[PDB]
């Protein structure tokens, strides 16, 4: 009756009852609730601090605003990732170091339920927390569904490579949530001792990412990486990194003439002028003519020193870290067409032919990063196989999906389980019925498709075949039982191998059964022509 | 001889001697002594910290700023009010937290005189401490005199509701001023053990939010309030605040996407650009058209959680704090001429009716909350005792003057004296002969003329009857003995009874002489009306 | 071989190995080590704060930026004074405090060579620590040489005269560098235990004045003037400094409400301003029409109550001081040509008369003080010997020598003398082959000619005469002798008397050899002058 109000560390909290169909327990809901001091002025560029505490009681009950980013692609890739019937328009502000929590306990009573942080994805330039609704898993698997939020494109990435401005406030965001998790998510029925992240592409890199870092120690017990791994190159900027900083400086309208220099010249700029900076530079949108190498694509994760203390290349090849269970998937189809079509890729000839191919691969070198003395050989090992103008256009994809999530994804999850922890791994082939009209049906398994069965989009939207309704409730409770005992198994469910020395994994989909050496063949090949 | 030169825990301050006629020691003036950082840059809507240190001699000597205001108000009130012959005019600054003491005290010895606090009225809006020259009560009742400034309008009452910018920035100025006088009076010859803060208007408010403030426990041992208390509706904003906020945000063309984000925006403002906000709210000025209920007047005091943890009803409800001697006085005919002309209220016609009265009453509604189901009950109560017209334009502003001070003040003292505390009242009817020339010779016990009287204006300015100067040597008394002993009375001076069960109080006037039950029957009945 | 990789207290720092012509050991060269954080934006005139520690190697290859000053005046200067063959072209930043260290040591031992800190001068308006090098100096008498910067200008001496921006900014900076060698200077086979403070003209003036400075105890073991000293009065402001900051306040476009008022709005400026308020105040250029003694030319030390708790001359008349060995020292003619030129002095005829000369000393004020009813009088002993008019241009300059620079230093030195520590003066005579074309071979020991000595300038630069090389060797010796003994003599040199009760001094040139009583009948003569 009484809307739910749980007490925290920094006050007391407002919620509202929310309940699904055929569920007596209604879920408590909270939306927006602060979990770091607004980033605003000074602490730009700073690592997250404290919130301050409030005297009365506070109303969770908006929406937060999303983190700065492009209005357009950000409110398009809500619409298009969103698990809820109506998507809900945002509001863009610095002020969005907010969480939301969705708890199916009984406030009355102590509950302690497993946790499932969300991170969403979106590049690291652009996303929300808004956008996944927890109503469904929240209720249907009994676990306390939480969606994070954290700075986005300059605000959270921006470095000088050195002390006047490391990096990576994104990530530090991210683990300052998870500490106000262990602080307080108990008063809401969740078990602060069986915390779980799981995000999906930026978000499923940054997942990878925690679990290499020092700080992240002991803030969760389980990890599930979504289509993005830490080895996820285009994401890690490896390498001096003060050019790219001088070039934003500069695109900006500040001088260079020291790291200092550029940092504070930057936080005296308003929000709406890094707004435009942040357009000015056209990113994801990528760019065909000039160098390809020169091509800045993105701004992500640096080896700080602080959150990273080394590449993930040389961090993963020890065993010398906190090691907990670990879900590692990938899609049928990453880049089937949701990618390409967001970053407006030329391939709108459905076809194509080896010697397009190879100027298209080199200009896609800020996505790949590959020589331009390998792709000669790298098209040939998957064109050279039919002369389909068209089965080549759809192998040119599967091309790069696998260097961009196939083989690393797979290499992640190989030393996770040589370093001697918990590994699964798992390959989701299925074509969401909520997928955008201009998505061919072809398509399956295609970049983010998971999200729906994840989310429990057949529970919130409409339309939704029993077949799909079904295939929904079974990742469910792979996922939260995973979240509960790390391991995805329990009564009901097929049986998921876990990822050991014969690397058995899951196949999800119509036809859900298990599978061995995911992406062998591929990761060996391409290890090769990497050795150069 | 020498200018006098004083040691304070910040450093040394010089001031200037001035002997008052038929004196013979002179008394010590210091102008100007800071008592707090300039409250600029990134310190606005922030609590007011401690201040700087100096390195050698600063002499106080000239009068501080008067913080930022209607300048044409301000320098006008500071007129109507002023107990010196010529008024100083001012001028306007950010940096105003300073305080101006006065003290008839030998330095060259170890004395330590009752300590008088003034904290000047406005309204919270405008006002200054340089207003009111302590010269001669100081030389009078030898005590020492000191007059304190605080931060008004928005730069000291603007609040968000929230943490991003509790409020009361002003009050928590006075209270920061009373430490300093605790942390240093001593060198003035005052005692730090017997501190009584007293005003009046708002200032009277401030006193009697001050005693109910768990901040100032301890600062100061006895209180007076003339004509303002903290039930004074008006001045203290009940209710969610954060629309006003985003109002007072858009007129000085701030975002209001979040509360810390419209803090922010305005912190970057100019004083100027938040001055010019301030005159297009048009704070003063009575609305007459649109809806009486959305015409907000101001934005004063509120519930922040730190000066007040709860609405002053609920808090004298009950009688679990520090309680010392408090007087709580009124004047005749509080809305005899001053406020009502400085409003621009229309009754420049010199009588009304029944009729053209509710519907003046009710567009008083910012000033009077009272609902239009009661206006008709309320406006019969008061007018329909006679039909001249004239007498009930009397009646009516006599109307206004209960529920804004009359009643409030009884019901203060009431609760003061059942929470059992030494309670005093008074009810000051008297002429100046300083008053205004537009001042009908008809209004007597107008608002502030007490003013007058308490600090010695008769000894400063022209043309004083012995009638007018015995006045004020009899008040300066009262006041200085219950600064002395929490209780006025002296041999001398005519009794004043304690405000007890008898409900005694003292008419001060031509002939002053004890009465009783004041304002009773008018307490009564609006308590009733109110019960709706 | 590897770079050099050295560990301080905030972290690694690399930097470059350089072999000078015939020495086995190369020195190993850090440029650009900060000593404290960035003084931007709130930090703009306060005192200067620890530096933030790095998580890396931080690469100290790269010459820091020049503090912020009038470009042109300071690449002018910056070539009439390096001792390099090229001179470096430098950046400009309020990002200046950073330190320069040369270090013969063999860093793979422990090391604890002398240490020698330079205080480049340039009037407290101009200079830099990258126009000198210190490989030189550091091999030839094995000794650490570190060069440091200050704030200068606007940036490193505005005060209002109180706690609200006491001054002095640079000579803190001045401080913290010190503390930075105490705590790090270890590292780089320095002994933080012998610690030697040398500059010129301003550079000599703040070693004169850390020698009166409560901060600097224990922060050096030796001192040495070149060519300034702290009565000097040009460079030090006495009497209220307020109308100075009020003025400058003005022409950065600023109000002067109050000081704090001030401090605010000029912190708010960009550099670009301030830059731009610094030329508009014309500075260095010495302004002939108007009062002379309304013409301010300058805003350096001041009594702050900090850095120095008196004047100067107050302090010195005072033995209550931690005293070490100090070498004062002029050159032959300081007024010789650089001064003049770069004032642009009218006295580019090459002659002038007794009538012309009170007219120029007069309006010379700003820079020597002097009364006009003195004028006639000190016009006289200088300029009466002879008639020839060039022989009273050269009597005239010789005067404003004795009287900037002359006087004052044998003054210091005396009282200093007289507090009972090892003093010592020189007089060098001199004119180096670096001069510029435009300085006329009459001119010897012109300003700053010691200079190229002292840094070993004829074994940077090119065609140095058997003589001039020979010259510089016996310098440095002298110098480093010094920074090891705090006394110059050594085997191989002449004898060098202390300055006792004889007032024994060493000429410096191509004869070397002993004298006696400096500039005795001078200052005799100006001190009675004085005393009006
Ligand atoms: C944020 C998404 C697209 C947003 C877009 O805005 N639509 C297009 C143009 S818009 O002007 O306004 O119309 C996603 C879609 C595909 C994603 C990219 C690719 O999937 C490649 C990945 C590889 C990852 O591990 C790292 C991120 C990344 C290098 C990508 C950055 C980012 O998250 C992208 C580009
Ligand atoms: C972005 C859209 C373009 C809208 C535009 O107006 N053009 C329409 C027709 S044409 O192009 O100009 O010929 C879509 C509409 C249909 C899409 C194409 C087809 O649906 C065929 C697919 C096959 C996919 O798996 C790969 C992308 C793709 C090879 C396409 C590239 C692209 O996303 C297109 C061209
Ligand atoms: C400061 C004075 C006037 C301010 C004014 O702005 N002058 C008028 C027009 S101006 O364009 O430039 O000329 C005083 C005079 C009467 C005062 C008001 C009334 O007396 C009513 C009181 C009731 C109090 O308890 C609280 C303050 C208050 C609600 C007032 C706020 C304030 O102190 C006022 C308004
Ligand atoms: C603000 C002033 C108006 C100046 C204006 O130019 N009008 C002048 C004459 S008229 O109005 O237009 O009829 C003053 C001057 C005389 C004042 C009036 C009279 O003095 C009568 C008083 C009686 C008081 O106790 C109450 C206000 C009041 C009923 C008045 C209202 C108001 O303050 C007036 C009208
Ligand atoms: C830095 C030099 C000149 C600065 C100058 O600005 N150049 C000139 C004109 S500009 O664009 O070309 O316009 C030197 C040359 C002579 C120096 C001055 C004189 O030698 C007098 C000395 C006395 C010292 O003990 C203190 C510094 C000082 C009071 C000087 C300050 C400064 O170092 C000066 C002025
Ligand atoms: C600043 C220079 C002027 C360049 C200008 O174009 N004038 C050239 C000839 S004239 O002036 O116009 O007569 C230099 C060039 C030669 C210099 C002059 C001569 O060399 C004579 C010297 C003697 C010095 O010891 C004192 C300065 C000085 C008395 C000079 C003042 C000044 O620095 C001058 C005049
Ligand atoms: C500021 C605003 O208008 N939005 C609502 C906020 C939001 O939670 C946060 O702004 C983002 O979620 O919550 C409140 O209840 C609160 O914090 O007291 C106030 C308000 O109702
Ligand atoms: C106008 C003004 O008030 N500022 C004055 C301050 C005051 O000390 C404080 O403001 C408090 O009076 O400092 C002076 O008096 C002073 O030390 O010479 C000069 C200055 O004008
Ligand atoms: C952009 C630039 O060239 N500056 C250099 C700075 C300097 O330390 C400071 O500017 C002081 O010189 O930082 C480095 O040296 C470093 O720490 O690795 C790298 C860089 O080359
Ligand atoms: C206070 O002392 C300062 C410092 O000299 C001086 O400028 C000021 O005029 C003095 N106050 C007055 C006005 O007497
Ligand atoms: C640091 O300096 C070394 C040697 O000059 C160089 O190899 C390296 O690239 C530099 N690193 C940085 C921070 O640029
Ligand atoms: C927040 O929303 C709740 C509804 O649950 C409401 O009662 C409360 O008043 C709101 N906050 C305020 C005080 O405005």
């Amino acid at each position: 009756s009484s809307p739910p109000v749980v007490d925290t560390v920094h006050g007391k909290v407002l919620g509202k009852f929310v309940s699904l169909e055929g569920f007596a327990q209604p879920v408590a809901i909270f939306l927006g609730i602060p979990f770091a001091k607004p980033p605003l002025g000074p602490l730009r560029f700073t690592p997250p601090q404290p919130a301050e505490p409030w005297s009365f009681v506070k109303n969770a009950t908006s929406y937060p605003p999303m983190c700065t980013q492009d209005p357009k692609a950000g409110q398009l890739l809500s619409e298009l990732f969103t698990n809820r019937k109506e998507n809900i328009p945002l509001k863009l502000s610095e002020d969005c170091l907010y969480l939301n929590i969705y708890t199916p306990a009984d406030l009355t009573k102590k509950n302690r339920l497993p946790v499932m942080v969300w991170i969403h994805g979106g590049g690291l330039m652009v996303g929300a927390a808004s956008t996944y609704d927890g109503l469904a898993l929240a209720a249907h698997e009994n676990v306390v569904v939480v969606t994070i939020q954290y700075r986005l494109g300059i605000w959270g990435f921006f470095s000088t490579g050195d002390e006047h401005s490391r990096g990576n406030w994104g990530h530090l965001d991210q683990v300052a949530a998870l500490r106000w998790v262990q602080d307080n998510i108990a008063s809401f029925g969740g078990n602060p001792g069986s915390v779980t992240i799981f995000g999906e592409s930026a978000g499923g890199e940054s997942v990878s990412v925690l679990v290499l870092s020092p700080l992240a120690k002991n803030l969760f017990h389980r990890a599930i990486s979504e289509s993005g791994v830490a080895l996820t190159s285009v994401l890690v900027k490896k390498g001096d990194v003060k050019p790219l900083a001088e070039q934003i400086a500069i695109t900006a309208g500040c001088k260079t003439t020291t790291s200092a220099v550029m940092v504070h010249c930057l936080r005296q700029k308003t929000e709406e002028e890094l707004l435009e900076t942040t357009l000015k530079m056209k990113f994801l949108s990528l760019d065909l003519q000039g160098d390809p190498r020169e091509s800045q694509p993105l701004l992500g994760t640096v080896i700080d020193g602080m959150l990273l203390l080394k590449t993930p290349e040389e961090l993963q090849a020890e065993r010398n870290f906190h090691t907990v269970p670990y879900m590692v998937g990938i899609n049928k189809q990453e880049f089937g067409w949701l990618i390409p079509m967001l970053m407006s890729y030329p391939l709108s000839e459905g076809q194509l032919d080896q010697k397009t191919a190879m100027s298209l691969l080199w200009k896609s070198y800020p996505l790949v990063c590959i020589a331009k003395e390998l792709i000669p050989e790298a098209t040939e090992k998957y064109l050279g196989g039919t002369d389909d103008t068209v089965k080549k256009k759809d192998l040119f994809l599967d091309l790069i999906a696998d260097v961009m999530f196939g083989v690393p994804s797979v290499i992640v999850a190989r030393n996770h389980r040589d370093a001697g922890a918990p590994t699964y791994m798992y390959e989701f082939q299925y074509r969401p019925s909520f997928s955008s009209d201009m998505k061919p049906k072809t398509v399956i398994g295609d970049h983010g498709d998971e999200l729906f069965s994840v989310f429990g989009a057949p529970f919130l939207k409409e339309g939704a075949s029993e077949e799909e309704i079904r295939l929904s409730k079974m990742v469910m409770k792979f996922w939260a039982n995973f979240a509960r005992n790390g391991n995805p198994n329990g009564e009901g469910l097929p049986h998921w191998p876990e990822y050991n020395q014969k690397e058995g994994y899951l196949q999800i989909g119509a036809n859900t059964q298990a599978a061995q050496k995911l992406k062998d063949k591929e990761v060996a090949f391409w290890t090769n022509l990497f050795a150069k």
